[PDB]
This record gives C-alpha cells, structure tokens and sequence, in this order.
C-alpha cells in the first residue's frame, strides 16, 4: 500500500553526466558513446543571449574552445555540430557506462523523471509531467541548463528532455534530445511567457482509480455519464477533453477495480461541481494531473529495472 | 524556482541492492564490502510470524541454505549472523560498487529518500519523512522488504532505514542497519498499530521559509507570539511541540528571508485557524511537513525573490 510521486532509479543517467565549459559559460551535458550533448547557448554570452545568431558563433569556435569534464577527467573534444537547438560535441573518449539508449519526442500528459544537475554533478531526482501548455514544474536553478529527463523501460533508457530556460512565473522549458523545443519557445533572451493551462484529465481519472485501489471510494456514486456531456463539463473547468483514446488508455485500470471510465468520469464530474467537502484523496486536498495510467499501473504491480 | 519533493540520485544504492532467498521467502538485501545486510524475517514461514522464535529458526540454517543472487551472478554465502533484527550474510566476494557509506540512526521529522526494490532489481526513488509516531508513509508492495531509506550529502551515503512491514493502516516500518526498530514495533505478526500521528512542525515552518523564497507572502500577518503561546496553539491541531532546538534549526532560514521564527509561527497559528481561502503554497492546498529545513536550504536559492 502506499501511493508517492515516484521518480525512476537515475544511476544509468547519472553515470553520462557531464560539465561543459565555453568561455565564462558553465553547464551540464550528456556523455552517450563518444558524443556530447548540450543545450547550444553554453556558446552565448550574456550579451549574445538578447539575439543570437547561433551559426555566426560557432563558426567563429575552434574544438579546444570547449571544456569537458566528466568527473575529475578532461576529456578532448575533437569535433563539434549544432542539431536544432542542441550542440554535439565529439569527444576523444567513449562512455564505458553509456546504457542501452533511445531518444523519444514526449506528448503534453506525459511523465519523466528528471536527473537536477549542477556543474555535472548530479544534485537530485524527480518527477514531473510535460503541462498541456509544454512547460514543465520542474525546480531549477542558475547552473541546472542540460539537465535531462527520462524514462526507463526494462534496461534501456528513453531520454525525452533537455533543460533549456525558466520563464517568469517559474515553470520551465526545454527541448527533445534532438534539439525541439517543447512548446512555442526560443533560445533567446527575450519576452516569452508560459500560455494558460489546462489539467490533464486522463491522469486525474488515473489517480482516482489509484485512490480506489488503496482504499479510497468516499467519492464513488450510482450515476453514469456519456463521454459527451462529461466533456461539456471538463470545458468549463479548464480540463483537458476526454477522447475514447484515453478511456481505452484507462482499460487495465478499469479491470482492476471493476469501475467503468464513464462511471468514474462521473465521480469526476461531482467533484469538479461541488469539491471535496473537506475530505482528502490519497493524502491530496486537490485532484492530481501529473501520474499517468502507465505511472499508477507501474506502482501499484511492482516493475523493476 | 520551482519546489518539489526531490529524492538523492540512487546510483550508489543501486549498486548494493541484491536478492536474498532462503526457502519460498524472497526478499531484497544491501551489499556492502562482503557482507549482505536483509531482514531476519527471511528465514519465517507465515506460521513462524505469530510467534517466531528466530535463534531456534537460525540454528537449523545453514551457509548454502542462503541463495544470494547480485544480477545475474550467484554469490557463495560464507557465514551468517544476527544483530537484533537483520540478518547479516558474510559471501565470498566484496562488492566492487560498496560506495563511501556510514550507517546513522535518525530522528522523528527527518527526511530520507526510498529506493523501492523488488526481487534485488530497483523500482523507484521517492522522498520520504520518519514521522513522530515512528512510521514512514512509503509505497510499498508485497516484496519490498530489504529496500532502504538512505542521504547523500557530499559522496558519502548514510543508510538509515530497512524496509521490514506495514501495518493495518498502510503505513511502514522498519529498521536502522543495525537491525534496531524504529519506534515500539517488533518483527512479529502481533496486534501493532501506529500511535496518533502528529504534523513535524520544524517541517511546515521550513516550507512556509521556501515559500518566501520562492516569491510567495501572502501568508504572513502583523503579528508575533511567544514559544508557550505557539505550543498551546500547535498541539490543539495535533502538531508536533516546537522546542528551542527547532528555533536554532530554522535560523539561517530566517536571516535569508528577513522573518524572525516566531513572526513565522505567527503565520501558522493564521493558516491553521483561517485555511488558505482558495490559495496554495509551492502549489500544495495542504501544509506540507516532510521537507526539513536542510531539504529546503539544499534545494532552494540562496538569494530571496524579494
Ligand atoms: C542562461 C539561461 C539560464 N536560465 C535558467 C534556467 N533554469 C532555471 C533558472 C533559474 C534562475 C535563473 C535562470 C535560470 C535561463 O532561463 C537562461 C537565462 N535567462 S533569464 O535569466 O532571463 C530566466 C529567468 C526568467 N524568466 C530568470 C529566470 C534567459 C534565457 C533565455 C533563453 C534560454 Cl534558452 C536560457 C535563458
Ligand atoms: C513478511 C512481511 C511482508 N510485509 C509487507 C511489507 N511491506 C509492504 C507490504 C505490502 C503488502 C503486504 C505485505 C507487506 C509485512 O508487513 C510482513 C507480512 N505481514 S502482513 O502481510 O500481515 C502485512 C499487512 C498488514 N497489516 C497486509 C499488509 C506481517 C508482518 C509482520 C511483521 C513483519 Cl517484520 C513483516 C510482516
Ligand atoms: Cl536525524
């Protein structure tokens, strides 16, 4: 029993961080093989970062302009390129702790674990959902820029998120391991703003149905809705819309505790109308979007890597 | 910015986590130099938890009853022992991953991170506090037990916690390495249950401190009150007493933010009377109290959004 925001073990992650220097410029990069990737502003200046012309930079850098440190460790870089918003440098040594890897493009709802690192050392772990908005509540500070999120799946790692940027009201933004920003954002020190958000309901009816499973059914009632009418609701609630893609997602979790989507959607529904009258839900006072189906199946069977 | 429940990278723990089999009864165990550390309840059957009688239960083992598996690699157990309530398995071979480690019982309101482990092979990584009555409120199934509660601060890890049960409520207990219950708990199937848990004051007040940091005062009023006065106050909403220990705790807190520690007690006294009308903190609508006020030193700016 029990239910946390659990984050993925981090070793095989913690094993490819880096410390990338250009200039007075310091932060984190990822070591996989004889590459390094890092996000392409270590090349800017705080001057350059108003409007930089990122091809104009590099071209004006030799390989020993970069400074690459994996642990107490120099390592050489002996060749340099720019994919999208990401930089790559080739180093002369290959990563004896490189895991079994890909590189994945996320979708808005999904969760990542995220390995916080300053000046390539590992600081902490945790997790988080990429927002309908494409920002992410992560906690960052000065220093944390190329900082990755993941998951894992058996012993191979899926890395899905580079740090980039904090935007004013302290959310952040970041690219895939390709270099693509998530969301409508840009590599450049000028007025840029998180949109307005929505809560991702798949994961809310997902963290009911964990809730169920640990105990917790004050909010179960008689009623039914059609997907229809319940997203009429949501709407009006700034919630995401419910597609039959999302209640097939759900399945497993409707198996398990013998509850229906839609009448669980209807539960949802009577908590978005009225609340929880004083009550909690797996220790919450608020209706939680960032555990997934996956996440909540994940925890509640006990899968290992 | 950003504020969020964040556990120590588990690479060095990773590295220790092995599966002890003795019979049917798998479980996980910590190896460190060649010993492996598992609980001693390993060796009971499901009667044998009623009543276990563990010197009678040991004394029929032998080393090869022990199957000790570190990935795919079987390990030769050579001797065995036991010390209080963990069982400790001497093998044939050091663990070449044992990182720099001290074994360090701690106290009630203190934070630690969980690396859950099922069959020796890592789960998951969660942040987790020893509450005031002695349990942690953890995510554990069926299999979990031998995974462990562990700081890093600096490269050096300090093991404080095994896994060993949950109790009715579904909340855990457990042990120090040294195999010493945290809390009246044994390792036995008996009537146990949890005593009145209570809020880790120090705790709410270091996170109402990160709050400040991070920009956020809405909280606070023109008010102040004695020590007496806050305790009177406090354990009407079963709150932990706050002693002058807890005051010394949060003063680098309170010289970073400009809010003397019994101005900040005020601001609770306030939320916990009114509510937070419609408002959150560090986007919780509950007072969060498993952050000490090292957590929010360790992971917070050190300059206020003022
Ligand atoms: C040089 C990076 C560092 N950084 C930060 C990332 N994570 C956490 C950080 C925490 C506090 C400081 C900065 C952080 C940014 O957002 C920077 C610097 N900033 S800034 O200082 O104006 C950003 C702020 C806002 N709004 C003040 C937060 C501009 C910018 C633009 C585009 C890109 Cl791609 C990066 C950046
Ligand atoms: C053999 C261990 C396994 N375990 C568990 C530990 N962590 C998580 C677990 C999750 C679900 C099942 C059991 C878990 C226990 O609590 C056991 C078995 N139990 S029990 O099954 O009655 C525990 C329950 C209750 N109340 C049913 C939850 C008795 C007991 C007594 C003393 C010691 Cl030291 C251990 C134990
Ligand atoms: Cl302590």
């Amino acid at each position: 029993s029990g239910f946390r925001k659990m984050a993925f073990p981090s070793g095989k992650v913690e094993g490819c961080m880096v410390q990338v220097t250009c200039g007075t410029t310091t932060l984190n990069g990822l070591w996989l093989d004889d590459v390094v990737y890092c996000p392409r502003h270590v090349i800017c200046t705080s001057e350059d970062m108003l409007n930089p012309n990122y091809e104009d930079l590099l071209i004006r850098k030799s390989n020993h302009n970069f400074l690459v440190q994996a642990g107490n460790v120099q390592l050489r870089v002996i060749g340099h390129s720019m994919q999208n918003c990401v930089l790559k440098l080739k180093v002369d040594t290959a990563n004896p702790k490189t895991p079994k890897y890909k590189f994945v493009r996320i979708q808005p709802g999904q969760t990542f674990s995220v390995l916080a690192c300053y000046n390539g050392s590992p600081s902490g772990v945790y997790q988080c959902a990429m927002r309908p908005n494409f920002t992410i509540k992560g906690s960052f500070l000065n220093g944390s820029c190329g900082s990755v999120g993941f998951n894992i799946d058996y012993d191979c790692v899926s890395f899905c998120y580079m740090h980039h940027m904090e935007l004013p009201t302290g959310v952040h933004a970041g690219t895939d391991l390709e270099g693509n920003f998530y969301g409508p954002f840009v590599d450049r020190q000028t007025a840029q703003a998180a949109g307005t958000d929505t809560t991702i309901t798949v994961n809310v009816l997902a963290w009911l149905y964990a809730a169920v499973i640990n105990g917790d059914r004050w909010f179960l009632n008689r009623f039914t809705t059609t997907l229809n009418d319940f997203n009429l609701v949501a709407m009006k609630y700034n919630y995401e819309p419910l597609t039959q893609d999302h209640v097939d997602i759900l399945g497993p979790l409707s198996a398990q505790t013998g509850i229906a989507v839609l009448d669980m959607c209807a539960s949802l529904k009577e908590l978005l109308q009225n609340g929880m009258n004083g009550r909690t839900i797996l220790g919450s006072a608020l209706l939680e979007d960032e555990f997934t189906p996956f996440d909540v199946v994940r925890q509640c069977s006990g899968v290992t890597f």
